């Protein structure tokens, strides 16, 4: 087992905390803050506890390896921490070398501090592209020296960076310290998962959705073995339907490959004894745009030629909703139409109703990073759920029953 935040003795040290302040970002400015938000508590801890600093490293985006200070800078994300905390924190232009050591070598009592970009380096994930666009791998010598540098900027390590926990970069599992601890977004965002995946309340429910089938077929037979009953939502459906009543689909999206495979999945899931709920009708929209002309179509119908699905209909709400209503508890992961336009939202926001309505009865409800987050943020439901995942990569990694590098580094304890 893994040594955790609560269990650190701070006092007098400086701390060097991984975080993913991978942030939404806009034309130099933050979108969503949530990522931030998050640590707050590990930070918080950590300054109320009498750490003599807190030394904050995460990556922005994908620069690959070169510095893009104009791109794809951290700076923004100190100021909006410096309002979360009411303190000041000092963002340094680099994350290694000699001027960081000495910023960080003994700071002011109760100091934060941010680094920049850590992707800025080619030896944070070990590989990237040079400026002229060319694959480059990291060298050995100076990927060890890049987490030499890391481990001297504290006494001890946290790392709270769930949404990255799937990345074995130097900043996630090379930093060498005697004490490398879980922060509190990690232990919760852990236990939450752990718990659905090993214990759940049962029925369980997994609400899968998304445009391709063939980029979840091993979360789909995962939870298969996990769970009570799965909705299939999204674009992803339409390749089910095909497949299983022989529905015309129009230009909706079918995946060829995950054809392939439609008949396994579901033969599996009648072994496990999983009821799986596919959507029934549908809002049709002529092209892929906000504005596009729309209809109504059901399985039986089909989708008329030329025209695509891209939310499911008040059909499948309701029978998406029973499902929500037996269930006591849900993994969520997927919206299940194109929520960011309106004519195309009603499915999802119908669904995060349900949701809402099941957790407060009792319900245990997590939801997944990406976008099923984004759709709390926007209809402001991220206090009526149980739990909303920052990481959305990393919870997939759990969901599909495969380790994370971040936390296995950890210290045993």
């Amino acid at each position: 087992n893994k040594l955790t935040l609560d269990k650190l003795d701070v006092k007098g040290k400086r701390v060097v905390m991984r975080v993913d302040f991978n942030v939404p970002m806009k034309n130099n400015q933050i979108t969503n803050n949530q990522r931030i938000k998050a640590a707050v508590p590990s930070i918080k801890f950590c300054l109320d506890n009498g750490a003599k600093s807190v030394v904050l490293m995460s990556h922005l985006g994908r620069p690959d390896g070169v510095p893009m200070p104009d791109k794809y800078s951290l700076e923004p994300v100190a100021v909006e921490l410096k309002s979360l905390l009411g303190k000041d924190v000092l963002f340094l232009k680099d994350c290694v070398g000699p001027e960081v050591e000495k910023a960080c070598a003994n700071p002011a009592a109760g100091s934060v501090i941010l680094l920049e970009n850590l992707r800025f380096h080619v030896e944070e994930e070990g590989k990237g592209k040079d400026a002229s666009g060319n694959k480059v791998k990291a060298e050995p010598a100076k990927i060890e020296a890049f987490r030499a540098s890391l481990s001297k900027l504290g006494d001890v390590y946290v790392n709270d960076a769930f949404g990255t926990a799937h990345r074995a970069h130097s900043s996630m599992v090379g930093v060498n310290l005697p004490q490398k601890a879980g922060g509190f977004l990690m232990k919760k965002e852990l236990n939450y998962f752990a718990k659905a995946l090993e214990s759940p309340e049962r029925p369980f429910l997994a609400i899968l959705g998304g445009a391709k089938v063939a980029d979840k077929i091993q979360l789909i037979n995962n939870m298969l073995d996990k769970v009570n009953e799965m909705i299939i939502g999204g674009g992803m459906a339409f390749t089910f339907l095909k497949v299983l009543n022989n529905m015309e689909i129009g230009t909706s999206l079918f995946d060829e490959e995950g054809a392939k495979i439609v008949k396994d999945l579901m033969s599996k899931a009648e072994k496990n004894g999983v009821k799986i709920t596919l959507p029934v009708d549908f809002v049709t929209a002529d092209k892929f745009d906000e504005n596009a002309k729309t209809g109504q179509a059901t399985v039986a119908s089909g989708i008329p030629a030329g025209w695509m699905g891209l939310d499911c209909g008040p059909e499948s709400s309701k029978k998406y909703a029973e499902a929500v209503t037996r269930a006591k508890q849900i993994v969520w992961n997927g919206p299940v139409g194109v929520f960011e336009w309106e004519a195309f939202a009603r499915g999802t926001k119908a669904l995060m109703d349900e949701v809402v309505k099941a957790t407060s009865r009792g319900c245990i409800t997590i939801i997944g990073g990406g976008d099923t987050a984004t759709c709390c943020a926007k209809w402001n439901t991220e206090d009526k759920v149980s739990h909303v995942s920052t990481g959305g990569g990393a919870s997939l990694e759990l969901l599909e029953g495969k380790v994370l590098p971040g936390v296995d580094a950890l210290s045993n304890i």
